[PDB]
């Protein structure tokens, strides 16, 4: 289909750049529609690493027009920090990459309040990756924040942000006690730069409404996963914006109507960072190997993530919601060397009660505990190969048995970071 | 097609509660995915008439199952009062209405904030239907707002409640000045009818999936209009949730991939109550006549509506947001006895340049001019009738000429209030 969405159907970090990365092959645009640098993805070519956290990860390839569209809260300071790097590296940011000025900005002061209100919550923290995401789409919704669009009158501007920061200190100073946000930092900082990101506006919405009519190869792209949904998440363990495929339309401004596939990056084992309920939570030497193999450490914050087994319970969920048409399996590489892996099932509930579905809200996971299939694991490497006939038979009752629970076949297969080492059943493009 | 999408492609009030009662006839659910009670919609049948806020309007259809879903702000004090109403004239609410844990509650210390803050905003108000939407959805995204499903546990629930009160009153009198929603009154109110909306919960997300999977029709209905999306439309005089087609997967659970057909509600001529950019509004005894034969007056706030001309600029961008499949023209016997009626067809912008394509931002509405084409009007009277053949050729003209610069044909066409006043060309379920 001309326009595939690929994003996490666990709680992000399953795959999604290099993946975006290798797809984005024959597409000429690429679009981040929610989050913002709270993300982070490490894609890795020949060896030689790049890791991204605002700017799509379409981003190395010439013949792609990099897009962050509206629903994306935007850092001015983040976006440079980012560009710099790639331009250091040969990567011309400001030629490939298009903006719209609908993004909200993320400014200072709402770092300044996620950390207060992140320290005000002691022990039921979140675990937020402490960039200000929470705050910036708070005063979105709230119809008091900036947005890029509104660098064109810089006067006007600055009248606003100097409310917008009067608002916000009286808070920070008085309610928790913290220290203020200067404004003149805030406005010369942003002005500073206020000339590069307008320079890279675009009608986004108008621009895809463009490509469809021409049928152009579009790639939506997601950050963090689906159970961080603000609607349909572990509520409140959640980030801030709509992480599954409603995101698309409503943050870059195509109509639902037309999304052709939606590729859902499934991860082989579970990983999550930050507070939450999580049934498969290994906490024993498998837990720590699964760390281990997959270095699991934050591409935003560094933090360890928390490991377990495939959920399928869970991903029964992600399925439903963003109306999966295929799954990318990632990290099958991992598990080799594994005795036996398990996939849960099913949730026993805390009422002796057996269940396919999933609590919504976080406190409604409270009790649940996870039934498993107990498969065997294999000796053989499965890492870098890019045939099935290269993978051992257990490996492909596992994925067989993946598809059954879930109704949904792996179209694409990844046993390894480099964009490479990779095997493509079907392209969610050639249909 | 199965899922029917039902919105408004303006500013709401273009006729939405007339048309999903007219078309819910064939449908299991009804559908609604945003917004809450700043809605309001007059349903008129044999002359009986019916106004509903925050219900759907397939409620007085016995073969139908409402639904509130996850999108919507839910109000308990303000479902209750459309309860009884209901109720006390035979229609049994509670029987046919389903809602979902998962929908944020608005509480009164939510009408507070509204109030402080559009008071705060002096001349620069929004111009809010008063409800408190804006802070409740404000809640939403901070991760600190309660929802339907808190109530499950009703001691937590007023600890989360103590302490969110906490939060809000610290600002209400220390930083507004004004006065504190007392706690008790708050938790006394609501846990009077915990019961009533927690035996209406349902997994809306797991039901559409389960309606789709057996072809039931589903119709989404949609409140307010385009414009007043909080990415898309005149920002900042806009409402805080996604009106657009994008709102429909996210505050349903309904994956994207399974919208049909999207019917768009587009009234002969156009309406606004708030403050906000308005390109094609009317001053003159027009204005005041469409107000008069329109009986343009907010079905919520009683406010009377501003008035004006079809903007084909503006329903344009509707058009492409939406991924419109149709147009339902209503009040089309509203314009009988005007002599000549305009449409806009371009904006002459601040700079001289002359464009078909609408500003983002409110304050790039600034300059802008409609340019317009002027038809004749027509004396014959439309009202109430129910066959093309019943309407003179100018009206007809009106409406191929419509077509022409939108490229979406009109499927249906409204000449009265009444259900049966109404002309279906092609019902959005036969396709
Ligand atoms: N061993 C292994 N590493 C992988 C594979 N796919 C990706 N990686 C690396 O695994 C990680 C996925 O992490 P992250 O980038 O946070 O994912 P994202 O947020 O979805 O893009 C990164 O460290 C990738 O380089 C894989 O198939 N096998
Ligand atoms: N004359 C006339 N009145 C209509 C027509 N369609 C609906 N109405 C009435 O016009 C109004 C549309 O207003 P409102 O209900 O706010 O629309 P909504 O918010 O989209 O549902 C209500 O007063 C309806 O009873 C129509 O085709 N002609
Ligand atoms: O890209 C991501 N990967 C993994 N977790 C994330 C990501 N973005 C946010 N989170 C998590 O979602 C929650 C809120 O983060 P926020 O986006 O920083 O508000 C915390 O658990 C974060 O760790
Ligand atoms: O159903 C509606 N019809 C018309 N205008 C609405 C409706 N809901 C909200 N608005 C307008 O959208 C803006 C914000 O209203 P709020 O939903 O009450 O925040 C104001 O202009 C309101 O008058
Ligand atoms: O890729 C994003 N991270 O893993 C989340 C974080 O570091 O908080
Ligand atoms: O139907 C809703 N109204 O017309 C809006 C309002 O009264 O503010
Ligand atoms: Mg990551
Ligand atoms: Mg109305």
């Amino acid at each position: 289909g001309n326009n595939v969405v690929v994003l996490g159907t666990q709680w992000g970090d399953e795959g999604k750049g290099k993946i975006v990365d290798l797809l984005t092959e024959r597409a000429k645009y690429v679009v981040r529609y929610q989050g913002g640098h709270n993300a982070g993805h490490t894609l890795v070519i020949n060896g030689e690493k790049t890791v991204l956290h605002l700017i799509p990860s379409g981003i190395l390839r010439e013949n792609v027009t990099s897009i962050i569209g509206n629903g994306v809260v935007l850092s001015p300071a983040a976006l440079m920090k980012e560009m710099k790097e790639l331009e250091d590296r040969g990567i011309p940011v400001r030629e490939r990459l298009l903006l719209s000025e609908a993004c909200p900005l993320i400014l200072d002061y709402h770092v300044a309040l996620d950390n207060a209100r992140e320290k005000a919550r002691g022990a039921k923290a979140i675990g937020t990756t402490g960039r200000g995401i929470g705050p910036a789409y708070e005063d979105k919704v709230a119809r008091r924040g900036l947005r890029v669009g509104d660098l064109f009158d810089k006067e006007t501007f600055a009248e606003k942000l100097k409310e917008v920061m009067e608002y916000h200190n009286f808070q920070l100073v008085n309610y928790y006690k913290a220290e203020a946000v200067d404004y003149q930092k805030v406005l010369d900082d942003t002005m500073a730069v206020a000339d590069i990101l307008t320079s890279m506006v675009v009608d986004v919405s108008d621009l895809l409404d463009q490509a469809r009519q021409r049928g152009d190869f579009v790639m939506f792209e997601g950050a963090q996963g689906t159970l961080l949904d603000i609607d349909h998440g572990t509520y409140p363990y959640v980030t801030s914006s709509n992480t599954t495929a409603g995101g698309v339309a409503t943050g870059s401004g195509l109509g639902p109507r037309y999304v052709d596939y939606v590729l859902g990056i499934l991860k082989a084992y579970s990983t999550r960072v930050g507070a939450g309920p999580f049934p498969t939570e290994l906490f024993d030497e498998t837990g720590e190997f699964l760390c281990k193999q997959g270095n699991e450490f934050g591409a935003t914050t560094g933090r360890r993530r928390r490991t377990g087994w495939l959920d399928t319970v869970a991903v029964r969920r992600a399925v439903q919601l963003n109306s999966l048409s295929g799954f990318c399996l990632t990290k099958l590489d991992v598990l080799d060397g594994l005795k036996e892996v398990k996939l849960c099932v099913a949730y026993r509930m805390p009422d002796g009660r057996e269940v396919t579905t999933t609590p919504l809200a976080a406190d409604d996971w409270k009790g649940v505990e996870p039934i498993y299939e107990t498969m065997p694991g294999w000796s053989e490497s499965t890492f870098g190969v890019k045939d099935r006939s290269g993978l051992p038979q257990a490996a492909l009752n596992y994925i067989k048995r993946i598809e059954e629970l879930t109704g949904v076949p792996i179209d694409i297969i990844s046993t390894g970071p480099d964009r490479t080492e990779t095997m493509i059943l079907r392209d969610p493009f050639d249909a």
